[PDB]
């Protein structure tokens, strides 16, 4: 029987709710707190012993391999010029991303409204974003915004109402006044409130979402499966990078569609708030012992981005594929992670450090950890991606009767520059899998 | 689709037939920007910028329920959804096609990017290259430019005679508020300099800009099936940003290898010309490049470099022979724009280059139907043998980027395939 992508979703849909699990000592999270930023994990020593920005520590040891001939860490490349190569296809890859992850709200790509953008100057004399919606139903609309996120790049999309425990407390951003040149040098923390205000507006003290942006429209953005098996080496960290970009184009695109249609609508990429939580009550996919998002299609092995609006939608039911129930007996990705951040041990409601959000049932991981291997390995990592089970394309078998995961699933770098590539790392191989319809846009 | 590619490759040698008059041609010529063809009515009698009265027809179908001319929509709500689509799909675009070098997205040097400072530790753009063998330089730089978004991608070497011989552009410190009412010309050279520079008078090309990559971006088939209608000009529009950031990537990619690298979407060049030299596919009736999987439902945008590479071969799968019978395109065209006639060397009139074979179309007749329709027409494409209602595509079938699974397999490649 040949693959059914849209019958697994159906198969697997849950009633409504959200289902992650809270209990009483949860609070917004300050994105602060997260091992990029926060202090106490953002110094990490470069291969001589130098502590510095993470980032800075990761550059040393990137160059030290070109120069070596390394696509890794003691992962000889074919050459230099080969080694070479996958740093240059990283770096590449984020042309359209601002920091690692386009954190800041309201700021280059990230703004809070199209006034000032080049394309909403061209297009005033229509009116397009002045004009009342001419469409309110949610059926409509949504059918409508499916189809404008896959044009503008999402190989999944969904729907959820807004949950604002997954909101940031506050945001790390930059002053309106701060050029480029100097934004890592002048990062501030900005508060994100709820107020009753017409139109998403920044002041000197807040960012302002109005009290009707009702809903959250959530993308995934694919990687590149041949790519990613190569983590912790270079060419998993241009999949990576590429797909940052992607993340940029789709929240820019989506935004300006949805303005152009009446509403308000906010971008976000990494910033603003907590994508695996919005994914999870958007039903693209399950948490997981790593902590992703796993979806049936890609597995953990897609990138994720996020849209916040007051245009009317459906919300999309909840998935549940048995992704807990695997990774309760899986552990493949604690087993292999490089630096042991992933715990082997039960889901609790308690924090492993700063960087956890408590309250909220999740297998906790040591962020820190993850990160101090960063520098060390001169990337991305991605191990843990690399070896979950559901990031192969083979997970999914008819019995007859039903869909079901294959139990027997859990039981080099010039190759990959040397063979199968299509458009935006897409696999003509399962392409079919993220068709879509009327029907599996809207119920 | 790569057996059927090799089938068809021809020996080398730029199939473009010329005689001894072609010469360069200046970008202001084309009806978008000449002064003989930039104004037009609107629906109302009132005389404007052809972009302006096309947008004046666009909300008239709105307030009217219409998906364009005499096409009822749905309903309002149809009618505007089509609209906002075609809108945004041009975010990453400026002023409708990218054309002035060296402003905005197409910059001509990575050095002031946001990315460019980034990285600026790693050194990735001022170190030698490490490889300078156009064999794996070729298939670097074309599996990159999968990455980036491309699904074809043909390298030749540079034909200086398709190079505009002076581009549109404005002064480099007007703002964007500015740039419709600044646009002035300004002239492309090639001289014998390290890097690609733009002084107060002249746009430089260094001389040892050996190499144009062509990259080709499929449009969306039964979007492109309700031309003249607005869903034709959503994907038009969609794949115009597509070819932004191809540009932006790839120039990054090539730098970030060692060489300089020359973005361009709609500007520096002739991109038809290019993609033919190129091998993507061949020139035809209509004036677009067709191409075996695509036929020409698909943009094309071109990236110029130093970087040593391995040219392409041109491919004849006969579209010559075909658009010398068929001649649906002209009988479909809604303002006669494309001739029936044979190819000559003569051009019909300014918006044309002389000096090169091709059947020769009156651009000025094709651009009078926009503002008329609402739209950027396209019905040439959709009617296109090679490239084989509007509530239904909004219901029907779609993938990311409109790309579509049943087709995708034809653009898989292998390094056998790109050197
Ligand atoms: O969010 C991310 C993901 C990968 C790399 C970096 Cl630097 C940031
Ligand atoms: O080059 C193009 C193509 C379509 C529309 C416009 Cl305004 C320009
Ligand atoms: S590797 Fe196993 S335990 Fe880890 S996320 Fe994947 S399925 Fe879950
Ligand atoms: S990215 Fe690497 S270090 Fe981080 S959790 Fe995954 S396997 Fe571990
Ligand atoms: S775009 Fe339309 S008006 Fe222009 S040549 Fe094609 S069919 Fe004719
Ligand atoms: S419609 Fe016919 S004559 Fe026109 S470009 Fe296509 S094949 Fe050629």
């Amino acid at each position: 029987k040949e693959k059914n992508a849209a019958e697994i979703r159906q198969q697997f849909a849950m009633t409504a709710g959200s289902p992650i699990i809270v209990n009483d000592k949860l609070e917004r999270y300050a994105e602060v707190r997260t091992a990029f930023t926060h202090p106490t994990s953002f110094f990490k020593p470069n291969y001589k012993g130098e502590v510095k920005p993470w980032f800075l520590s990761a550059y040393d040891e990137k160059v030290r391999q070109i120069e070596n001939g390394e696509n890794g860490p003691k992962m000889k490349a074919k050459n230099v010029g080969e080694a070479r190569a996958g740093r240059a296809l990283e770096a590449a890859g984020w042309t359209l991303d601002i920091n690692y992850g386009n954190i800041y709200p309201n700021r280059f790509f990230m703004l809070w409204s199209g006034e000032t953008m080049t394309n909403t100057q061209l297009w005033a004399p229509v009116g397009l974003d002045r004009r009342p919606p001419d469409t309110t139903d949610p059926v409509e609309l949504t059918n409508y915004v499916k189809f404008a996120a896959r044009m503008a790049g999402a190989d999944l999309v969904g729907v959820a109402r807004l949950n604002r425990n997954w909101v940031y407390s506050e945001a790390v951003t930059i002053p309106a006044d701060v050029p480029y040149e100097q934004s890592l040098h002048k990062e501030i923390e900005k508060p994100i409130v709820f107020k009753d205000v017409p139109l998403p507006i920044e002041t000197d003290d807040e960012l302002i979402i109005p009290n009707t942006c009702e809903n959250v429209i959530v993308a995934g953005i694919a990687m590149n499966r041949e790519m990613m098996q190569t983590a912790p080496n270079s060419m998993a960290c241009a999949t990576t990078a590429f797909c940052y970009s992607r993340m940029c184009m789709f929240d820019m695109w989506l935004c300006q569609f949805i303005r152009y249609m009446g509403y308000y609508a906010i971008p976000s990429c990494n910033g603003v708030g907590q994508s695996v939580a919005f994914a999870v009550e958007a039903g693209l996919g399950q948490a997981s012992r790593m902590g992703a998002c796993i979806t049936p299609e890609f597995g953990p092995n897609v990138r994720l981005t996020k849209v916040f609006t007051n245009m009317p939608l459906v919300p999309d039911k909840p998935i549940d594929f048995g992704v807990t129930e695997f990774c309760e007996t899986c552990k493949k990705c604690a087993r292999e992670c490089p630096s042991k951040a992933i715990t082997e041990g039960p889901r609790t409601f308690e924090g492993r450090s700063i960087h956890n959000q408590s309250g909220k049932l999740q297998w906790q991981n040591d962020y820190n950890k993850c990160l101090g291997y960063w520098p060390e390995s001169g990337g991305y990592c991605g191990v843990c991606v690399a070896v979950c089970p559901f990031t192969k394309g083979n997970i999914w078998i008819h019995d007859g009767v039903e869909w079901l995961i294959d139990n027997t699933r859990f039981l080099n770098i010039t190759e990959v520059w040397d063979g199968k590539i299509n458009t935006y790392g897409l696999d003509a191989d399962h392409f079919r899998d993220t068709v879509s319809f009327r029907k599996d846009r809207v119920k």
